[PDB]
């Protein structure tokens, strides 16, 4: 959510903020309602008063042994007309927090204005694409040639956007995620952990997939023994669960900050999108870090670096992308995008995306920081570091050879028992 | 499902063999549906024989110039008593159907009879519990001491059994994982693979979590852009996709067994049941085997002792128990359990479970083997080497030392970067 004293009191230029990003903010909508909930507050305070003023006339009746009965009728009555005002404030302060929770995030200054994918701009960029002596094989040829990739296993077992991995290929899939966690955990800072797969409302509420992506999840029926408390989703992301654990926390400013790593499948409708590019579940090694406000921007650079390291120490050349206004996700304020060489389709193709979501979750979980005094709330970045099905794609293809084997990256075959290539 | 040639023509003796399990067959319900079914095969062949003879009749006429409009309304009178006979037919083979898959394996003779988990006896034990030289503490307090299990913050992101795992905690619970399927697929002959976590029901009527047993599952509401192609269940063990990746094939019996792993996180409503002992969402290495019929009770030994030298490995002590007739799932015809040493509990619980479902799922699944002559159907096998949430309790308590800090095992040492021990 955007600081409801922005949305009060500087709406012009909110919208303005807003329209960049290309989202129309109501503000006759918004400030017709705002208008109403001042006039209802003071109807309340005024019902309130005529009912103490009117309860201490009755009281003075008492007293003085008078007819107390019409002042009885007309006390009851106020405390009937201060009823339906509280009631017509709440609905009313409900569909005000429904609208607030619609809006995107403001986007950071140095953020590109631009419509979509094309507005996007390169701000650097890392190897140099493998120069192939031979006609390159795509990842389907080379998963299919080494037997594991299997399509048509998955479309049996489930349905389609789901994939079945055998062999050296599932092998070289679990080393990918096993060398992540390790580098991020030993190398960058990172807590590891083990979360639920499966999280609540409130949590999708407060990383912001709720209320307007509810479409883009796999949403679980309650169970018969938790009728009214197992309304789940799968996680679309480990940011949703690691970014939740600090929900309405006050956490010490010198605890900050909090960098939580963690490897999870990920499940998503895919809904509007018509081999292993975009599927319905997908693994991925998330970065997640609680900072202070004054700290995030840094942070990005941090986090994209540690994502970048990942590339770098595979040897898969790379290519950054800073996100324009119009392509950013719902949260972000700022987003690095880094996009891996993939030799099959002679392009750089998404592998991580970092965000800076500056107080927006923040705001949404009630998540603050104490100095050591009074309170503020944090700041929030999540980045893959990496989305592995995309990453073994590179691996597979960057590294293909001449006679269809695959060889394994360096740093990958400590934990593949030290073998140099994927076939015979 | 069972052999229909057993329940038409032996069903007294199968009735005899399911209530050894505690199943009482309806020989008799049963028995009448076939009887009518037979009946009704007969009913559609004899207007099958008329119609064609009045169809022939009517050619007769048309060659004769006779009338042939009264033999017209006969044809299509009969027509119309083939097609109404076809549909009871079907509706009865329905029904036949739906009740076959109601039905538990049979038993193998040398399954002790027995009631419940009091009558299952112990066939061996493995190692000795560690005699204590201080008061033991049990897996929560362990966890907490270490700040590695957060039960709150998982009952926050999502809710009740369900847990969160931090730091060391969660590395050796990555450790277990990585070390398991590595025994496995480096010493024990298991392809790994990586699966779906969400199937189909015709994958859940495979191995028999259907029909009966959806309510120890989480469904998937249906994806609005798959509408009728994705009412999907999470998947409660990795048996489920891994032995139903042989669904409707035709296997070289050369090219058997089988031997495939992988490991997954698991799903269970927990239904009927009032720390990381039972949970909705737990990690396990699984074990499955398809193997030819002759060789499925020696590949029962196999992987009970593949399951076994992980325990061993770990220094774990254990107990192997062979279930009673009454304590086995509902596609088992024998299982052993494999039971851990608890300090903190004073006895031995439950980490592995590994059973001869003999022809019962591949019957379902319509999974043969042919030599490179005929066709058969061909034996599964499935065993946890192991249940990863289990292992890490047994090792946490196992290991534990007299100041809190937990030894690490040395087969887990090198999944650890070399730790002794987790804690200072
Ligand atoms: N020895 C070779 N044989 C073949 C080849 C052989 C038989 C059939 N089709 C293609 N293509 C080669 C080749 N050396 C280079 N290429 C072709 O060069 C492309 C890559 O060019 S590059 O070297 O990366 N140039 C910068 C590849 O994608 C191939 O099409
Ligand atoms: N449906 C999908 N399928 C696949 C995929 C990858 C490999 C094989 N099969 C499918 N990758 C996806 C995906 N959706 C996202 N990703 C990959 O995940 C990366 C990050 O995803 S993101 O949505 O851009 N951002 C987040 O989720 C944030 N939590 C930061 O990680 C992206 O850069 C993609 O590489
Ligand atoms: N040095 C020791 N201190 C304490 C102890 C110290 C302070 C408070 N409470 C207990 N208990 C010990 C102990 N040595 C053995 N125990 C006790 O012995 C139990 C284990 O016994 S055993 O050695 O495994 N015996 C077979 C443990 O569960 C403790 O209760
Ligand atoms: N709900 C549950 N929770 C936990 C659990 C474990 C650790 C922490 N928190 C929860 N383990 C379960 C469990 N249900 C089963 N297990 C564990 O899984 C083992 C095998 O499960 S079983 O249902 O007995 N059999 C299968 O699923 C077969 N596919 C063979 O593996 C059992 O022996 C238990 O150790
Ligand atoms: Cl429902
Ligand atoms: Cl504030
Ligand atoms: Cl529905
Ligand atoms: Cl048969």
């Amino acid at each position: 959510m955007l600081d409801p004293n922005l949305l009060r009191n500087e709406p012009d230029a909110v919208a303005e903020k807003l329209a960049r990003r290309g989202f129309k903010l109501d503000v006759d909508k918004l400030g017709a309602l705002e208008e109403r909930r001042k006039v209802l507050q003071v109807k309340t305070e005024n019902l309130q008063a005529e009912r103490n003023s009117r309860s201490k006339s009755i009281g003075q009746a008492k007293a003085r042994g008078e007819d107390i009965e019409p002042l009885r009728l007309e006390v009851n009555k106020l405390g009937e007309e201060l009823d339906a005002a509280k009631a017509e404030l709440d609905a009313l302060q409900a569909e005000i927090r429904d609208i607030a929770l619609t809006i995107p995030n403001l986007p950071a200054d140095e953020v590109p204005v631009g419509k979509d994918e094309n507005d996007n701009v390169e701000v650097s960029r890392w190897g140099t694409p493998r120069e192939f002596d031979f006609e390159v094989r795509d990842h389907v040829t080379l998963g299919e040639m080494h037997s594991g990739l299997d399509f048509a296993a998955a479309v049996k077992l489930t349905g389609s956007r789901f994939v079945v991995m055998k062999g050296q290929i599932a092998r070289m899939h679990r080393a990918l995620s096993q060398f992540m966690l390790d580098l991020h955990t030993e190398q960058h800072g990172y807590s590891e952990n083990y979360v639920p797969y499966l999280v609540n409302q409130d949590t999708l509420y407060g990383t912001g997939q709720l209320p307007k992506f509810a479409g883009d999840l796999f949403h679980t029926r309650p169970l018969e023994e938790e009728a009214d408390t197992s309304n789940y989703a799968l996680i679309p992301t480990a940011e949703v669960p690691l970014t939740n654990l600090v929900r309405g926390e006050i956490i010490d400013e010198d605890d900050l900050p909090i960098k939580m790593t963690a490897h999870t499948p990920c499940f998503r409708s895919e809904a509007g999108s018509y081999g292993l590019i975009r599927m319905h579940q997908f693994d991925k090694v998330e970065m997640v870090q609680i900072v202070r406000p004054e700290d995030s921007m840094a942070a990005l650079e941090e986090m994209t670096g540690h994502a970048e390291k990942v590339l770098q120490l595979l040897g898969l050349p790379y290519r950054k992308i800073i996100l324009c206004t119009g392509d950013m996700g719902f949260g972000a304020c700022k987003t690095y995008d880094l996009e891996v060489w993939i030799p099959a389709q002679n392009t750089y193709r998404e592998i991580s995306s970092c965000s800076n979501v500056w107080d927006f979750q923040a705001r949404r979980m009630q998540a603050r920081c104490r100095s050591k005094k009074k309170t503020r709330l944090v700041h929030t970045l999540n980045g893959s570091g990496l989305a592995v099905g995309r990453t073994l794609v590179a691996v597979m293809e960057n590294y293909q050879q001449a006679d269809g084997r695959i060889e394994v990256p360096e740093v990958l075959r400590p934990y593949m028992n030290g073998l140099e290539y994927i076939g015979e």
